[PDB]
C-alpha cells in the first residue's frame, strides 16, 4: 500500500473486475478497494455455490444468498407485542430501534432491496442468467444510425459473453430441460421462440457446473506475479472508500478519501483516473456524500448544482413467481418410447428400447437414461434419472411479450410440505417486467440518519408508474398463469404471487446514462464519464437509463468495456519502473 | 500429491487440527483430507463470523450457519399435499424422495442432527463456548487415584485453552452483561456461582471479537514455508476418505482409500499413523465401511467381529430454550446512579453522576458510558449504549443443578415482531442436559441406502432414557422458567420449549474410550487407540464415553492432545529432505 | 372481491364412498370411508382450463390479494357430493340405485 | 366461526405428524396408532379431506 496509482476502482464486483481486466491487461497500475472481505475460498470473488457440497445440496444455498443481503431501508416495526409479561420493558411509542429508518415512508420503499459487501459483490451468489437486451428496453450508443448501434451493441455483448464465459449448452441433455422446451415449443409455435437461458457457466462433469463470477472476470490476485510478470494490481478489502474530492472548478477529482476498517487508518488515495463501482445504491451513496446532487429530502425549489437528475428516475423491475408441479401427461412422454413388460421389484421386469427406430419419440442418449433409471432403480414411479439436471428454459422479452422468463430452478426453501413433492417434478416460474423511468422515483440519502458504517441513509420514495408499467405486471402475471399450466398445476403454498419490491435486485437508473445532461435527464454519457469531470467514470446498473425486463449485469458489462476505451484512448498508463 | 507420509489425519476441524499442531510441531510428515472445501477468506479454516459485516449484522450469521448444516438422517416424508391440480402427476404412495432415508424410525430419531464439510469442520461458525467439565462428566483417566486423574485433566485442559485462545474476560465491561451477571449473582448468593461463559475469542476492539476456530489451534498453511521452513504439511480438500484398510490380522491399518472429488481420482496414500477425526458420525460411518462393527440393522443374534460397542451408547444432551424481555425495574436499575433534570431534546437536559461516589451501584465505566448515551442520544428512551456487547453468562454444571447454562446472545432470526422489540432488552437462555448412556441407543449405517457422497446411510436408533435423564431434562427446563423470570418475561413466540433432538449437536460416545474393550464397553482406550490397532487413532467427541452437560470440544481436544502425547512417544517421524 | 370457479366431475364406478366394518363414527354407526380420485381425462384437463380462466378473468377487476392468490381447495371442502345414491331410469343400464321418482 | 362449528370431517385418516420437542417426561407411542376419532380405513391419499 502506497497512495499514488495510475487507476482506482471502487468495488470488486464484476463491472469494478471489468474495468481491472481492461486496465490491468493494458498496462496501467490499478488499486481496487473492497469494502467486504475475501471468503469464496483461494479463487478470490468465485462463486459460492461452485463447491461440491452446494452441487449436491442446491436448496441450501439459499441461505448463503440471504446471509449476505442487507436490506437497504427497513422502516419503523409498528407491530403491537402486547402478549409481554407486565413485568418487561415496553416502550409507550414505536420508537427508532434495530436499524430502522425513520425518513422511510413504508408505503414508498423497495423493502427487498438489499446489498451485499464480500469481494466479488453480488457475483459470488447470483444466478448468472446472462441474456443481451433488444433495441425496446436497451440504451442507444449512436444516434439516428439504428445498424451502426447495433454493430456497436454486437461488438461489447460478444467481449462481455466471452469475459462471463456465457453459452446456452450447459443443460442440452438434461431430461427435464428437454421436456419443458419442447413442450413450450410446441405449445408457441409460430408466437414465440423458446431456447436455453444463456448462462454465464462452464459444465465440467455430468454432476458439476462451474458457476461464472468476478474471478471468472478477473482472478483478483495482486501483480506482479508469475503468470503475469508485467502487470501491476492491488486488491485491498475491508476498505471504505467515503468519498472522492472534487476541485473548486468541478472538472477534476483530485484523490478518494478511504477508511481501512481493520486498522481504522484513513489515507487519502490519488490517481489519475476514478472508477466507481460499488453498485447502484452505492454508486450514488458516495457520490451524495462527495457534494453531488443533494444530501436529505429532495426540494426542487432548491435544485443541486451538480448532477440534478442523480438518484432519479430510478426503476426497479416487477416480478412475478411461481412453482409447478409436473403434468402426468409429461411424465408419463417421458417413456413414451418404452417396453415395459411384467411387474417392478420382480423377477424379470423388463424395460427396452429400439435405438434408431424412427417412431421413437426421443433420442437415444434420453431413452438410455430412462431405461437405466427404470432397470435399476425398480422402487422408484418416475421414470427421470435422479442425477438429471434441471430445466434452464426461457422465451426472450419481445414487443408483444414484454418481459424477461426464467423457467428453470434456482436456490429455494421449500415448506415442509413441498418436502413433501419430488424435486424432479417442480419447476420454477419468475417472470420480470420492465419499469418506466420517472423523476419522481428516488433514491436519496439522510442528512440525520446514517447506516451501519456510519454513512448517511439511503431511503426510497418509489411506487410503480401508473400506466403501461402497471398494465403490462398485469398482463405479465396472467402470461405466466398462462404458460405455466402447459406444465403443470401450481405447487400448493407457491401460487402466482408479486415479489416484494426490489427483491429482484436489479435497481437501475440511479446515475443514468444519457448523451446530453440536461436534455436526457442523466448523470454519464456514453464513455460512462460523470459530466463536466474528466476523470471519474461510474459503472453498474445505475447506467442503465431504459425500462427493461431481462436481467442487466451483461449490458452494464458491456457498457463498462466501452468506458475502458475511452480511458485507453485518454489516459497514458505509467512506466512500468 | 505424493503417497508416503508419517501421519494422516482425516477431517480438518479442530480436532484433526490438534494432531496436526502437536506432529507437525514436532517433526512429522503429516498430509490432512477434507472432503469439504477452503471457504472461510485466506485464514484457512477460520471463523466465519470475523468479517466486519457479520460483526455489524449478528443476526444474517444463522443463514451462514443453516447453509453448512446437512441434515444426518431425514424420515420418509408422510405429508398429505391434496391441493395439487388434477392435472399434476402424483404419486400413490409416500415413496423414498428427495434424500430420505427409509431406514429411519421418525419417533426413533435425532431429526436434528447436522453434518458440516467444510474446511475446519463446524469451528467456521460454533458459538465458541469451551468450557471445562468437573469429574461428574468427565472420562477416567487414571485409575484408582483422583488426584492424579485431576491433575492429569487440568494439564490437558490448559493446553487446550491455550490452543482455543480460551478466556472469561472479552465481554466484562459490557453494561448487559453485567446487569444481568450482578442480577444472578444477587438472587442465588450462597446457593449458585456465575461468571462469564468461558469463550475461545479474543476482543481486538470495543466493536471487533475475533472468534476463534480450527485455524487459531493450526492455521492449516503448507509448510515448508516462510515461516515453518522446516515443518512439512499438507492439505488436501475436496477429497472424500472412505476406507482405512486393514490388515488380515486386524493388528494394523495398511492405507487409506481417498476419493479426489474434483479429478475423480482414487488413490491408496499410505503412513505410519492414520487418524480419523471426521465428526462422531463420520468417524463411525468411515470405520463401519472399512469392516468395523457391522453394516445393517443391528442384531445381538450376530455381534460382530471388531469393535461391538462402536456405534452403540450414543448421547445427546437435551436443549431447552427461551428468550425474555428485560425487566423495567433491570432497565431503570442502568441508570440509578444518574441525575437527569430537564426535558430531552432541550436545552434543559442534563445528565450527571458523581465519579467515584460510594453510594453509587455501578462503577464509573458504566455511569459514563450510560450518561454518554443518554446526553448523547436524547431521543432513545432506553440507558443501554447502543454498541454495548451482549450478555455471555454462565452457571457452571453442579450436582444441585446437573446442566449446562449460557445466558447470552448468539445468531437468531427473528420474526417480524421480534424484530419489533429492541435489541438491547433480548437475552437467550439456553439450558442442556446430560444424557445416561445406554447400549440400545444406537448410530447404524444401511447396507442398501447410501447418502450424497455414496458411503452407506446412517440411521439413529435413539429415545432419551427413562429414569435418571429424563427427570433431569423436565428438572431443568423448570429451572430455566425460575431463573429466566429473574431477568424479565418470555418473549411471545420464543417461551421455554425443548428443542428438536441433536439440533444441539453435541453428538457423544458413538466410538467411546474406556479402559477395557468388553468391560467398558468401547472402541478406543485413554491415548484414543482403536483396541487392537497399532497405529490408528480417532478423536472427537465420539470418543467421550460419560452423560454430559457441557459443551464438548475442549474435552475432546485434551483427549487428542493425550493421544499426540503417545504417539510421540511411540513413532519416529522421517528424516527431512 | 372473491372469485370460485366450480368444475364438474365424471362419475367413475371406481369413485367410492362405503363403510367400515369394524370402525364406527361418533353416532356408533358403520364408519364412511372414501376411495376418491378426480377421474383422468376430460375432467381433469377441465379442472386446469378452469384455473386458467380464474386467473385470466380475475385479472379484468384487479390483482391478486396477497396470501389468497389462485388455488384449488381441499377437496370436498366444496360440500356439493353426489352420485352416492344416485338416478337412472333402469338400475343395471343406468348403474343407479332410484328411478327417477326417487323410488328405490 | 359459525359455519366451522357446524361441520364435522366425514373421514379423517390416521395422523403422522412427527412431534419430536415433547419433554423427556412425556408418555409417547412408539407407532402412529389410531387417536383422536381417525379413521384407520382411510387412504389419506384417496380421500375426501374436506368433506363434512
Ligand atoms: C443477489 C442476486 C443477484 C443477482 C442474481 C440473483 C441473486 C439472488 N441473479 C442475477 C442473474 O441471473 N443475472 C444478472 O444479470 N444479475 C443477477 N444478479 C445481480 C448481479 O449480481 C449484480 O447485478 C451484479 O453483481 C452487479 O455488479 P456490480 O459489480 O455493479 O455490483 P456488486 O456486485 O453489487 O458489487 C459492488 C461492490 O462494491 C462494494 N462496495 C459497496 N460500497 C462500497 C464502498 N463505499 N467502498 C468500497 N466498496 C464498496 C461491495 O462490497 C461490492 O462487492
Ligand atoms: C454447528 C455449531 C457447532 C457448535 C456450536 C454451535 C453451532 C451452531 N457451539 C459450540 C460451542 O459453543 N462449544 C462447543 O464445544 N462446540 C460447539 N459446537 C460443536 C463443535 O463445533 C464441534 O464439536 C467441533 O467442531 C468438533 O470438531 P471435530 O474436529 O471433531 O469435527 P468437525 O468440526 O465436525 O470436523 C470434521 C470434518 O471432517 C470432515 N469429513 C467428514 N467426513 C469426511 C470424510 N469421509 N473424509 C474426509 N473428511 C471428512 C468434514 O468436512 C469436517 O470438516
Amino acid at each position: 500500500m502506497d497512495i499514488k496509482y495510475d487507476v482506482v476502482i471502487v468495488g470488486s464486483g464484476p463491472i469494478g473486475c471489468t474495468y481491472a481486466r481492461e486496465l490491468v491487461g493494458a498496462g496501467y497500475k490499478v488499486a481496487m478497494f473492497d469494502i467486504g472481505e475475501i471468503d469464496s475460498g483461494l479463487k478470490i470473488g468465485a462463486h459460492k455455490k461452485n463447491t461440491v457440497e452446494y452441487q449436491k445440496n442446491i436448496d441450501k444455498f439459499v441461505n448463503v444468498i440471504q446471509g449476505q443481503l442487507m436490506s437497504v431501508s427497513v422502516p419503523v416495526n409498528t407491530l403491537v407485542v402486547d402478549t409481554l409479561s407486565p413485568t418487561s420493558w415496553q416502550a409507550s411509542t414505536f420508537f427508532v430501534r434495530n436499524g430502522s429508518n425513520p425518513e422511510q415512508d413504508p408505503l414508498r420503499n423497495l423493502s427487498g432491496q438489499a446489498v451485499t459487501r464480500v469481494v466479488g459483490g453480488m457475483s459470488t451468489h447470483w444466478t448468472c442468467a446472462t441474456p443481451r437486451f433488444d433495441r425496446e428496453q436497451r440504451p442507444l450508443l449512436v444516434k439516428d444510425d439504428a445498424d451502426a448501434d447495433d454493430a456497436e451493441w454486437d461488438r461489447l455483448y460478444t467481449k462481455a459473453e466471452s469475459y462471463f464465459q456465457t453459452g446456452t449448452d450447459q443443460f442440452k441433455e438434461s431430461i427435464r430441460h428437454n421436456l419443458v422446451l419442447n413442450k413450450l415449443t410446441e405449445e408457441y409455435k409460430g408466437q414465440r421462440d423458446f431456447q436455453q437461458i444463456p448462462l454465464a457457466a462452464t459444465r465440467r462433469s455430468p454432476t458439476f457446473v462451474e458457476w461464472s463470477s468476478a474471478n471468472t472476470v478477473f482472478d483478483l490476485q495482486n501483480r506482479p506475479n508469475t503468470d503475469a510478470p508485467e502487470e501491476r494490481f492491488n486488491l485491498f478489502p475491508a476498505v471504505a472508500c467515503e468519498r472522492v474530492v472534487r476541485n473548486a472548478l468541478n472538472s477534476e477529482i483530485e484523490s478518494l478519501h478511504i477508511h481501512d476498517l481493520i486498522s481504522g487508518d484513513r489515507f487519502e488515495i490519488k490517481a489519475d483516473v476514478y472508477v466507481l463501482t460499488a453498485g447502484a445504491v452505492h454508486n450514488t451513496q458516495l457520490l451524495v456524500n462527495s457534494g453531488f446532487g443533494q444530501l436529505g429530502r429532495p426540494n426542487p425549489a432548491n435544485p443541486p448544482e451538480l448532477l440534478p437528475s442523480l438518484g432519479s428516475y430510478i426503476t426497479e423491475q416487477s416480478l412475478v413467481f411461481c412453482q409447478t408441479v409436473m403434468s402426468t401427461e409429461l411424465i408419463d412422454s417421458v417413456k413414451s418410447d418404452m417396453t415395459i413388460r411384467g411387474t417392478p421389484g420382480e423377477l424379470t421386469y423388463s424395460v427396452t428400447y429400439t435405438p434408431g427406430a424412427s417412431t421413437n419419440k426421443h433420442p437415444d442418449w434420453w431413452n438410455e437414461k430412462v431405461k437405466n433409471h427404470m432397470m435399476q432403480h425398480q422402487e422408484d414411479p418416475l421414470p427421470i434419472p435422479f442425477e438429471d439436471p434441471e430445466p434452464q428454459v426461457t422465451t426472450l422479452f419481445q414487443p408483444s411479450h414484454p418481459w424477461h422468463t426464467q423457467i428453470h430452478r434456482d436456490a429455494f426453501s421449500y415448506g415442509a410440505v413441498q418436502q413433501s413433492i419430488d424435486s424432479r417434478l417442480i419447476v420454477d416460474w419468475r417472470f420480470f417486467g420492465r419499469t418506466e423511468p420517472k423523476e419522481e422515483n428516488k433514491l436519496w440519502f439522510s442528512d440525520k440518519i446514517t447506516d451501519a458504517y456510519n454513512m448517511p441513509q439511503p431511503t426510497f420514495d418509489f411506487r410503480f408508474p401508473a400506466g403501461r408499467t402497471s398494465k403490462e405486471a398485469e398482463d405479465m402475471m396472467t402470461d405466466m398463469c398462462v404458460m405455466s399450466a402447459k406444465i403443470g398445476g401450481f405447487l400448493p403454498g407457491s401460487g402466482p404471487q408479486f415479489m416484494e419490491p426490489g427483491l429482484v435486485l436489479h435497481l437501475g437508473g440511479t446515475h443514468r446514462m444519457g448523451f446530453d445532461e440536461k436534455e436526457d435527464n442523466c448523470c454519464v454519457n456514453t464513455d460512462s464519464r460523470v459530466f463536466g469531470f474528466k476523470n471519474l467514470f461510474l459503472g453498474g446498473c445505475g447506467n442503465i437509463p431504459t425500462a427493461y425486463g431481462a436481467n442487466p449485469t451483461l449490458t452494464a458489462m458491456s457498457l463498462a468495456i466501452k468506458s475502458c476505451e475511452y480511458i485507453k484512448q485518454n489516459f497514458t498508463p505509467s512506466p512500468f519502473t
